[PDB]
């Protein structure tokens, strides 16, 4: 049993896919801990109109102003269970609705968007199914996880100035003033819960977002959200061509898939300041590929993403939050499932499992 990966398998029309709803959200605070509020989530506060254009210092603070999240915790799909949990019974979509629905993380789902164009980085989702709910939960890879005790000083200060722009541009109170002065600690986040559906897989998933924006005229989110981003100062045609194939394609799956609209993009020079921005609305970012040979199209992605969703609900048969389905995949190759139980692979708490239970 394996599932192939090629993007010509999936070129086909653009499947369904459900308009994002917001069902709720959550909290992490300085200290990684979890409050079922809003009390994270940050205001869009870009430079005035009317000033200087940016000149955002990404370096300004680090590293004696860096807080790090711990990457060595585990933390799995703990959160989110917990907001499940607490919400488990108020859920919209009626009687068991919970129960035909397969449950992760965002950013999971980014990855199986971008797998049929993924050339370098390979992925392990554990899968376990749970009271008819399928759960799927990435598991680190040999490779990644020595890549990462490994990164380079350069990435490790890239992924700072990303926060740090962040702070740049956001305020802690609606039409507040930004406050670069702070600490940049990468504990806290701020997770948008949605609902969705793809073909016929209703979808539970929560993803980080950067802040809500006043000024947006819907104030619905997710629609009123923004991400924020910073990439390399580009010159050359051929640079920006390279950019909206391998870089825009991860921004337009991350920002498609919670209904978050705008992407706002600080472009950084060679010596870390931010010196302009560019908003790009992601329901036309494909616009920049679609009559492109080498480019992304959203259909192959959400196709393959859709059937990898069939393939996981019709391999995962047991229902059993012990036993694990590890789907497996490496660049050149298909998608293919080994079967595990208990350590180290399950990843369902029994604080979850229990509470479900009873
Ligand atoms: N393989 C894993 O263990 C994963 C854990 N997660 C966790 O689950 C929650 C949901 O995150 P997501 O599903 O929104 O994750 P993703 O879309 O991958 O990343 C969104 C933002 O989440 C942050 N983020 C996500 N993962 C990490 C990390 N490992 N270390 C530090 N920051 C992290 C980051 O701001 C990032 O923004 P950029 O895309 O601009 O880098 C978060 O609390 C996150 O920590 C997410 C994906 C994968
Ligand atoms: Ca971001």
């Amino acid at each position: 049993p394996s599932l192939r990966t090629q993007p010509s398998l999936y070129s086909g029309p653009f499947p369904f896919y459900r308009r994002p709803s917001e069902l709720g959200c959550f909290s992490l605070d300085a200290q990684r801990q979890y409050h079922g509020d809003a009390r994270a989530l940050r205001y869009y506060s870009p430079p005035p109109i009317n000033g200087p254009g940016p000149d955002f210092d990404l370096r300004d603070g680090y590293p004696d102003r860096y807080q790090p999240r711990d990457e060595e915790v585990q933390e799995r799909l703990d959160h989110l269970l917990r907001w499940v949990l607490e919400h488990r019974n108020q859920l919209e979509g009626g009687p068991g609705w919970l129960a035909g629905a397969t449950v992760t993380w965002r950013g999971h789902l980014t990855k199986l968007l971008t797998t049929p164009y993924e050339r370098q980085e390979g992925w392990q989702l554990a899968a376990s199914r749970f009271q008819g709910t399928l759960y799927l939960s990435e598991v680190e890879t040999p490779a990644a996880r020595a890549q990462r005790l490994a990164r380079p000083p350069l990435l490790r200060e890239l992924m700072y100035m990303g926060y740090k722009f962040e702070q740049y541009m956001c305020a802690d109170k609606p039409g507040g003033s930004p406050d670069p002065s702070g600490e940049v600690n990468t504990n806290v986040a701020y997770c948008s819960v949605l609902r969705s559906r793809l073909g016929n897989h209703p979808l539970l998933f929560s993803g980080e977002v950067d802040c809500l924006n006043p000024q947006a005229p819907c104030t619905q989110p997710p629609s009123c959200y923004v991400e924020l981003k910073t990439s390399k100062e580009m010159h050359s045609p051929g640079q920006w061509r390279s950019f909206y194939r391998h870089k825009l394609l991860k921004w337009w799956a991350q920002s498609f898939l919670p209904g978050v609209p705008h992407v706002v993009a600080g472009f950084r020079n060679p010596e870390g300041f931010v010196c302009s921005l560019k908003t790009f609305p992601t329901m036309e970012m494909f616009e920049n590929v679609r009559n492109d040979r080498e480019g992304w199209n959203p259909s192959v992605c959400m196709n393959f993403c859709a059937a990898f969703l069939s393939f996981a609900q019709s391999t995962v048969v047991q229902d059993d939050p012990r036993l694990v389905h590890l789907f497996s995949w490496e660049p050149g190759g298909p998608v293919t499932v080994s079967v595990h139980r208990d350590a180290p692979y399950a990843f369902l708490p029994s604080w979850y499992v229990e509470t479900m239970t009873q």
